[PDB]
RNA sequence: GGGC
């Protein structure tokens, strides 16, 4: 009962992470860091959207993220 | 599906 929004597939929560010095790598980095499981992640004009589980509670320093309402801007 |  709950999905991402760059896969369909449940289990997931689509964020939107923005900041400075931001790239995939380091992004994936600093999530996996905080013991966070991470699945697709997608980079977009203002930043990286990414999967992550429901049940988790995310706070990165350095990062700002929060639950994607839309998702728009994606390079693809 | 990815480790500054």
């Amino acid at each position: 009962a709950e999905r991402s929004l760059l896969t369909g597939e449940e289990g997931w929560r689509t964020y939107k992470a923005t900041g400075p010095r931001l790239s995939l790598p380091r992004l994936v980095a600093l999530l996996k860091g905080q013991g966070l499981e991470v699945g697709k992640v997608a980079e977009a004009e203002g930043g990286f959207y990414v999967d992550l589980r429901p049940e988790a509670r995310p706070e990165v320093a350095g990062l700002r993220l929060e639950p994607a309402r839309r998702v728009e801007g994606l390079l693809e």
